[PDB]
């Protein structure tokens, strides 16, 4: 079935890589103008958005008023919110990068994470486009056997639980040398 995943704008922790999960961050300026970019180009269809301040305006900014659910949120990292990705300890490095078998100390497991995540797609019965996080569009792409890797303020179409149809805004920032 036809599902929009959206990654919400830049914040300051996405630019900086600090690994952002509960922690309640505003958008950027420039994660602001990535979510007005996205009014008008989704579809009209039925909106859902994780509660936390960054999804929520984006949704707003995209042209939607979504209603607010929990099950949309980022992982909880706990102990690991802010945490630099430089000096993380080498087996979370390791954990996130594969996407498997990771448990943020004193957060929510990923088992527990992509259960709410995927639950909470089964219970859609008709196209929708859900603003999320990085972390749940990584999920929903890698059962489908992609990496997941999505910059933010995109959005990516899916034919749950098949394949990828549409990706916006996919492609990065564009490199000079």
């Amino acid at each position: 079935m036809e599902l929009w995943l959206v990654r919400h704008g830049e914040t300051l922790w996405n630019r900086e890589g600090r690994l952002l999960g509960w922690t309640d961050l505003p958008l950027t300026a420039e994660g602001e103008a990535q979510a007005r970019r996205l009014k008008g180009a989704l579809p009209s269809l039925p909106a859902f958005s994780s509660d936390l301040l960054r999804a929520r305006r984006t949704a707003e900014l995209a042209g939607f008023s979504p209603r607010l659910y929990p099950e949309l949120r980022e992982i909880h990292f706990g102990a690991l919110e802010g945490a630099l990705w430089e000096t993380l300890d080498p087996r979370y490095k390791e954990a996130l990068l594969r996407f498997q078998g990771f448990h943020p100390p004193g957060g929510e497991s990923l088992s527990a994470f992509q259960e709410r995540v995927f639950r909470f797609l089964e219970g859609l019965k008709a196209p929708a486009v859900l603003f999320t996080h990085g972390g749940v569009v990584r999920a929903v792409l890698r059962a489908l056997g992609e990496d997941g890797l999505v910059p933010p303020g995109s959005a990516v179409a899916v034919d749950w639980p098949r394949r990828v149809l549409v990706r916006l805004a996919m492609d990065g920032e564009e490199a000079t040398g």
